[PDB]
């Protein structure tokens, strides 16, 4: 119960995740959403996402010391979207200018030489047709590339050759 | 005009499905929404679980000779809902009396006695919350057991246990 | 088999019934018989009671979105009864204890203030004697008032004095 | 600042009500408010509406044999809001499909031809304020008519003309 209509979102308490520790709130309603890839490895069952999305998380917690995984999202190409920091405690994602006022969710793979299946895209533009009815989200919602805001090869030239498709991509 | 938000759902087109070949129209909204399970084998893999649903829709059409897979929608244990023959039409699944009036969801397995994941009940949970938002199930829509309208274990003891707790399920 | 004789009622049919969409049953012989009124405006001619029939239907179906409209039978001061859900489905009038053993038979009337004609206390008077001839209700049912089960003003002032005194009441 | 700084409401010991015998739970934040009213007399003194209020009370747990008054609220036109079974009780008040998604506030009195006093209903919007600070309701919250959601004539014409005058008030 992540209030109504929400796509499908597999909890922290599921994908045993580790106690966030984020005090940060963002303030809605958010106009960004930056797309981005972990560019660590790739699962498609959810098995083997959940053991995948930890890695991530152990990653940025453990060895960064961050406070939780940066990411507010994260998309497996086993079709599900994994909680991470949420709607409301702000990422860690794309730097001081963006953090504060978009969304980031992160596709957990390597996508310059491969693409992600259409499950994978169902499920994150189906997590952003959530966000405008839970109220995190502004209906008219801004989609930018992680190069868009950062100098950065991600989200990799095959998923950024698709995000550009997206109807609410903005240049 | 009004879908406020759905839900991600696994199109015909990927898990392979064969023609339908059927032309009765559901009247719409629909009021009723029929659990049952297909007392076959489950899957947890994406990969998996979309041969699963060949093979469900392949016995109900060259085996019983039924126009298309039987229920209006798949659910398997990867967490993803598959498309059967969706919120537009008439599908065979529960008697006559009640087929014409009601919206029939089926979990892909047999729980007699093992219960569906947390990802399956939540799937199924956002698919009807999705049917409501596209305006093909009314806001009153009632949960009921494939048991309850038609002699059978069908639900599945545990699984029959799980929706008797949901929200909308009516004597 | 020894004629029943009691069937004096109008049919759906007849007074242009919208289709009833709910199934649920009731389990015969019912024991209780709940008497309340609609509190909206009355009908003296069998051509202005299917009217108001309707209207009742209508507000029931239509705004409140019900499968049919909430009571068993409309006694009109027409003096004629009118069929709602019958003997047999399960009615919508009194809450989660008392509709599945009960039947609602309803006034169509405001009786705070006024009293129902002879010929429409003697179709109810009537009209239960049919249930016992049926076998639909208990050969010793018990009458109730609306309010004696809910917190309402039904069947009015007047309307509650009079079944006070029927035989089959009970406190 | 912005602590609760909620309204005032009269506890239960000050009205001097019977003993809850109620366990069942709602689940916060709530979505719906049902406005009804008790269809008897008005009040206005904190003397007189606390007589009430037992009235009220006494009729629902030993007439009707419930657990509590069946109102979460009950509002005085003495300018005061009057304990039920509060925030976090699942009250009776508009039937098994919305008495588990709502709260039940009720205006002590009849409102047929009778406008409630601009306290009253300050009394009622400042409890509706209360609730979204406590965190008790949605903030995006829902506020429909007794009659809105079951046959019955209450809140009454006028007080009906006021609430569908609100913010918050829908379909
Ligand atoms: C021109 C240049 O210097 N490019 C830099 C990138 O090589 C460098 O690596 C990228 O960093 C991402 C975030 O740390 C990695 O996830 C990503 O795998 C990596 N890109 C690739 C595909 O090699 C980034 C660091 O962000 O900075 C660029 O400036
Ligand atoms: C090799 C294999 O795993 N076969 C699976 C079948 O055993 C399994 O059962 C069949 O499912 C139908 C639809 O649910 C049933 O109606 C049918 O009775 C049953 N087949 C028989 C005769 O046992 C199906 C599930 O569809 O999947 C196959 O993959």
């Amino acid at each position: 119960e992540d209030p109504p209509a929400c796509g499908s979102i597999v909890p922290r308490r599921e994908w045993r995740a580790l106690a966030s520790e984020c005090r940060e709130r963002l303030t809605r309603p958010v106009r960004y959403v930056v797309v981005s890839h972990t560019a660590g490895s790739h699962c498609d069952t959810p098995a083997s996402c959940a053991q995948q999305a930890q890695n991530v998380q152990s990653y940025h917690v453990r060895n960064l010391g961050w406070c939780d995984v940066g990411y507010n999202f994260l998309i497996g190409e086993d079709g599900l979207v994994y909680e991470g920091r949420g709607w409301n405690i702000k990422g860690a994602h794309a730097g001081p200018t963006w953090n504060p006022i978009s969304i980031g969710i992160s596709f957990m793979g390597n996508y310059m030489n491969r693409v992600p299946p259409p499950r994978a895209l169902r499920a994150a533009q189906n997590l952003l047709a959530c966000g405008v009815a839970l109220g995190a989200l502004r209906s008219n919602y801004e989609v930018k590339g992680h190069r868009d805001v950062q100098p950065t090869l991600s989200p990799g030239d095959r998923l950024y050759e698709i995000i550009q498709t997206w109807s609410h991509y903005r240049a």
